[PDB]
């Protein structure tokens, strides 16, 4: 007799039609004027000095009609008058419609509203478009005069939308602002209106009533008491009587009055919005958009007590700070008082795997030390809601730091499998544990809705052990936040049958509670997880814009050097002076470009060719000051001899680890040998290598010596280069898909010439697509168990893919890469669908393949991707067996740039024989210094000398402030337990050493090791003792 | 007492909503309290006891519906049996539910 | 990590054989 | 890793994931090898085929340093199929060697 | 171990330790050992009696 889905139905037409008008009614119109800025926007300062002295027309405009360019800007003017003795108890506010698309959301046109002041009141967005204008009493924002007149200012942003809800189509709407209208959006409302309360309870109510019927379990009395409320509450509420929408209420407030189940989960709610430092959007108009932001977040307090909201980004922090003072002030204010709380504390969210351990300290350090000078804020926690998978290393270098929790929830993205906990202790390659929890709602941006709370209930993986998850709700990736509406909603939520307890929580005090619950609950069965954390998607950000990688190893590995060069001289003359400021600005520079949609190479080409053009005058501006340097240590070092090209690479072999060194040095080794054979292959032979080049410029038989191994098996080719077909369904610059592999396509090429210059055997070959030219160059050199390959590309594809092959004729089942601060270890042999998820992984400088008694290394210049699979033979045919190891060179995505890595390259590897972990380090380290010229061979600063054991100075420096000592940044590499000597310069005679952290703050956590026992020593002739990569940091004074 | 808690948590556990927090609460109670079970000591019946006591004591949902139980005992004058049986019956069955009400309090019975 | 089916099962034995047998525990034999 | 009848195998000793859990219960043929990168362990055994491995997590604040525990089965006392299980006399041997390798367990697993 | 320095055992942990599990399992008592009969172990305490040198 009753039947829902009509009550639905009909409660869906009414609040549509009968209600939500109601909201918001207008009462007046506003007059409008328009002044354009087609090109680069002006800042608010300029903006305002003008206009107060004159400069601006503001020609009349009509509601209805377009008013933007591709990426200019739009500064309104909006007059008006209120009604005669208008505000009779309500608030009063102000509606403004830019033209919005509906279906969506931070991706398109925007703005903020202005008081001739020059003081903001509230951005606008698709979903927030009302600003506060008076009160009930009648309080104003701005000066109305008697007759009731007032005016505002409103700067209009035009960004196009590069996300249609066609997903992923090519545009040439992302780069240089061109200044014409290729998609004008219509203004069509301005207006002042009233805000009735009343009318917005009844809609939330209706509408969180509908909602929770939509999961009630059909043949529960639940169900069927919400069906009965809302046909009677419908039925109640007449629109010709206005006050009827009281009565209709009073049928609502029982069912919504029912208390929360007693085995409903606790969820903590923090207001957030996730903003993008560039992605889709040039930086000028993230600033922007921050300001935006806060502006609204601000606002939000103002309106609703009981609301707090989270903010994480330092940078973005300084750019508010620099361009917005008042806002700056109004946002301290909030901090002081403990409602705006700033997380994270580093300077931008970067990427997990691809940046240097280096990287993520001095990301650590330097928004550490902003929050601390410019907020007085301490954060205990690392907050990385969006990245790219997490190298493993993370744990360690957090708790080394100070925080005590970590936050992600990009590991939900998974193709394949389902990460086993929410809640859990993450444990890296050392031993070092965090209490990591992964929000069950699978988004740092919800909408507050039960459809949410629901599904985040019935997905938590630790339901047996805990009941607590925190949840990120507010509009994100593009800014905006929270809005009324969802606070209005997460009201209702507090204590209701059917849904969660939720509560606005500081994530503080979320962490405490849950890992209370968790060890008093669980005990010894406490979730952990030991290694990285892998994300099976977007395998394709290790290859996308080549150049971003490049840039960003070139300029860790220019640093290291120029900052060890500085320590050094500044040691050796007291009238020298260390150019602090500037090297901080280009460290903030680098930091910034390692962000989450920067580095992996999945933004639009402006950003990309800003980028490109930091690396370039950043890393020229290096090598300027490493010369500088270098003049000054010799002008201080007469007796030293000078060394014309010379290389500074950590950890050399044969204890030799920070000297400078030649790039060609005298050896014992004779000239390598060189041979054509009968038909076009060529035959080198040093005392240690014996290589086959066949007429394909191809590697046939690399065979070693004193030890018989045959390094490529039969039937194989080693330097062989394939061309896969890349078009992927879905994000195609982040993608390389299953699909991709087994469409490879082998290009061949030919030997055009034979070299040899300083007695090492160079071999050139050509391999061509048709404007794809690939010039390769084979080197092998005296006495050395390396051969080497450069090359030069001339990327001219679309949608295409390129690898080389490696061929290596080791069987092994596992493969150790080289991460952060250690090594990590992946699958091989894919025998379970969770294995073959992990096809394209991260390499870091290196990668080594090893049986029980033989291993041979493959290094990398600037290669970042690759992929190993099993060679199986076949006794029959000749083909022994082995591994395959390819790696990623370049790509052609097309979505968010048109023209992606069209132009020239260059990439360089090699091949080491007889390879163990030290081996492999030092070349590593070797092909990654950069050249400088005159150098001195002055003895190294500090030393470390391993008894047993590999041990690495990784990082040599001095120490943040003007105390003048020196910070040693060292790690245990093989992965075993390492016994080491520390050894000082002649200069650091009688010099202290004792451990600090990695912010040199000398507080340590206790249940750490240290490897420095018995604490304050002497720097001569220190004991260490270092644990399975244990990264060990000491300072030394003078 | 701690069969009849058992049977309960464990009746429970199959129409409790798999993916729900209170399926995973019970079986984790249930575990616990398994564990806590040693046949060798007598007393440990008690501890076990303990275990089960938190999830049997969560109150109910506020919008089920609330049930009223009366005892019955339908008896058929003459159905597979003489009538000089069903007095027997009858007989019998005051019997049972006299001595149930020695036995305890809050128990009713109702006869037609 | 934690089966709920196995506890079912392990239950359902343990009620049966080794707390059921403890209620009424006999002392004595009837002649009849 | 453990001994394989012609070889050798390699069992996990960190679970992470549900299917590594399940294999908490492994054999081991005449030996099992522990080892680091620069360092290893053996246990030779007898006549003992069942054993386990586990982490042990350190503390510095306690002196707990790290480690694997590794522990062999050596009897059971079932009742089904043979009421009276194991119920006498039983010989045990095992050893462990500290600096091991490959050839030097082959050595200890096939003298013992 | 001398020779290279290395403590085999670690701190706060005993090598040679008897412990007891109760293997009570629901189904296959024979076959089985099951989760459950651990976390139940009981350590098993013994003392010295003797020390001798036979050849040396
Ligand atoms: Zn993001
Ligand atoms: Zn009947």
């Amino acid at each position: 007799f009753l039947k829902p889905e009509q009550q639905l139905e009909r409660c869906r037409r009414i609040v549509r039609q009968r209600v939500d008008p109601h909201i918001h009614p207008s009462i007046a119109q506003l007059t409008v004027e328009s002044y354009d800025i087609p090109g680069e926007p002006m800042p608010s300062d300029e903006f305002f000095a003008k206009l107060d002295r004159g400069d601006i027309d503001f020609k009349p405009f009509m509601l209805g009609s377009e008013w933007g360019t591709t990426w200019g800007t739009v500064w309104f003017r909006l007059t008006g008058t209120v009604p005669a003795g208008y505000p009779k108890g309500k608030p009063l506010e102000l509606i403004l419609d830019l033209g919005w698309y509906p279906h969506s959301c931070g991706g398109h046109i925007e703005g903020l509203v202005y008081r001739a002041d020059g003081t903001a009141i509230k951005a606008v967005h698709p979903l927030n478009y009302w600003v506060p204008f008076m009160d009930a009493e009648g309080n104003a924002q701005v000066p109305v005069a008697e007759d009731g007149s007032f005016t505002l200012y409103l700067e209009a942003a035009s960004n196009p939308l590069l996300l249609g809800v066609p997903p992923f189509i090519e545009t040439e709407l992302g780069d240089h602002a061109t200044g014409k209208p290729d998609e004008p959006y219509v203004f069509k409302s301005a207006d002042l209106a009233e805000f009735d309360e009343r009318y917005e309870n009844y809609s939330v109510d209706l509408d969180v009533v509908s909602s929770l019927m939509e999961f009630a379990d059909k043949q529960s009395p639940r169900y069927w008491q919400l069906a009965k409320a809302l046909q009677r509450s419908l039925n109640a509420y007449d629109e010709r009587n206005p006050e009827s929408v009281e009565a209709a209420r009073a049928v609502l407030a029982g069912v919504l009055a029912k208390p929360a189940n007693a085995s409903a989960m606790n969820v903590s709610a923090i207001g957030h919005a996730h903003i993008d430092s560039a992605w889709l959007w040039p930086v000028r108009e993230t600033r922007r958009k921050v300001a935006r932001t806060v502006s609204n977040a601000l606002a939000l307090m103002d309106a609703d007590p009981d609301f707090k909201y989270a903010m994480s980004s330092a940078q973005q922090y300084a750019w508010l700070e620099e361009d917005h003072p008042d806002i700056f002030k109004r946002m301290k204010r909030r901090i002081e008082e403990g409602r705006f709380i700033p997380v994270g504390g580093m300077w931008v969210e970067a990427d997990g795997m691809l940046p240097a351990g280096e990287s993520l300290i001095r990301q650590i350090a330097y928004g550490r030390k902003y929050f601390k000078e410019h907020l007085g804020v301490e954060p205990k926690g690392v907050w990385l809601p969006d990245s790219f998978g997490y190298t493993g290393a993370w744990p360690q270098i957090a708790r080394r730091a100070g925080y005590e929790w970590f936050l992600t929830q990009k590991i939900s993205w998974n193709d394949t499998t389902k990460f086993p906990h929410h809640s859990f202790m993450w444990e890296g390659i050392d031993g070092s544990r965090i209490f990591t929890h992964f929000p069950p709602a699978d988004t740092y941006a919800a909408w507050c809705k039960v459809q949410e709370l629901d599904y985040a209930e019935k997905n938590f993986q630790d339901k047996d052990l805990s009941d607590r998850s925190l949840l990120l709700f507010g509009f994100g990736d593009g800014g905006g936040g929270p809005t009324r509406n969802m606070m209005e909603h997460l009201h209702r939520y507090e204590n209701l049958e059917g849904v969660s307890k939720v509560s606005i929580e500081e994530p503080n005090d979320f962490f405490d509670k849950a890992h209370q619950q968790l060890a008093e609950n669980a005990g010894p069965e406490m979730p952990v997880w030991k290694g990285e954390l892998y994300l099976e998607l977007h395998r394709g950000t290790l290859t996308s814009q080549q150049d971003m990688k490049r840039g960003c190893r070139q300029e860790e590995s220019l640093l290291r050097t120029v900052e060890y060069l500085g320590a050094a001289a500044v040691l050796s003359d007291p009238e020298y002076v260390y150019p602090r400021e500037e090297l901080d600005r280009i460290w903030k520079t680098l930091l910034l470009n390692q962000f989450h949609d920067i580095l992996p190479g999945s933004a639009i080409a402006w950003v990309h060719r800003e980028a490109r053009e930091d690396y370039r005058r950043d890393l020229k501006r290096l090598a300027e000051i490493a010369q500088d340097m270098c003049a000054v240590l010799r002008k201080a070092n007469p007796q030293a001899d000078l060394l014309a090209e010379a290389r500074i690479s950590q950890f050399r072999n044969d204890g030799a680890s920070w000297h400078a060194n030649r790039i060609n040095e005298p050896t014992d080794a004779l000239s390598v040998l060189t041979q054509t054979l009968d038909n076009g292959r060529v035959l080198l032979a040093n005392g240690v290598l014996s290589v086959t080049i066949e007429a394909d410029g191809t590697i046939s038989s690399l065979l070693d010596e004193e030890h018989g191994r045959e390094l490529v098996p039969a039937g194989t080719r080693l330097g062989q280069y394939e061309l896969l077909r890349d078009e992927p369904a879905v994000w195609d610059a982040w993608e390389i898909e299953r699909e991709s592999l087994l469409m490879a396509n082998a290009v061949t090429g030919s030997i055009e010439s034979v070299n040899t210059e300083n007695g090492a055997a160079q071999v050139h070959v050509h391999t061509a697509d048709g404007d794809t030219v690939i010039t390769t160059t084979i080197t092998l050199r005296p006495g050395s168990h390396t051969l080497d390959f450069h090359a030069d590309i001339d990327w001219h594809e679309r949608e295409r893919f390129l690898k080389v092959d490696l061929p290596l004729g080791i069987v092994a089942d596992q493969a150790t890469y080289d991460c952060q601060y250690g090594l990590i270890r992946r699958p091989i042999v894919k025998n379970t669908a969770s294995d073959e998820a992990k096809y394209e992984s991260s390499t870091n400088r290196f990668a080594i393949i090893g049986d029980a008694g033989y291993a041979a290394a493959v290094i990398n210049g600037s290669v970042y991707g690759s992929d190993a699979s099993p060679i199986a033979g076949n006794a029959a045919e000749g083909r022994d067996s082995g591994t395959m190891f390819r790696l990623s060179l370049l790509s052609a995505p097309t979505f968010p740039d048109p023209r992606t890595d069209i132009g020239s390259h260059e990439f360089d590897w090699s091949v080491v024989a007889d390879a163990t972990v030290d081996r492999a380090l030092d070349a590593a380290g070797v092909l990654n210094a950069p050249v400088l010229h005159d150098v001195p061979d002055i003895t190294p600063l500090a030393s470390i000398e391993s008894v047993n054991g590999t041990v690495v100075l990784d990082w040599m420096k001095l120490a943040d402030d003007g105390s003048g000592d020196l910070i040693v940044r060292a790690y245990e590499a093989a992965g075993g337990q390492a016994d080491a000597m520390l050894h000082v310069c002649p200069a650091l005679a009688g010099a202290s050493v004792h451990e600090t952290n990695v912010l040199e703050g000398d507080d340590l956590a206790a249940d750490l090791p240290v490897a420095l026992q018995d604490g304050r020593q002497n720097a001569e002739g220190a004991t260490l003792h270092f644990g399975p990569f244990q990264l060990a940091t000491l300072r030394i004074t003078r």
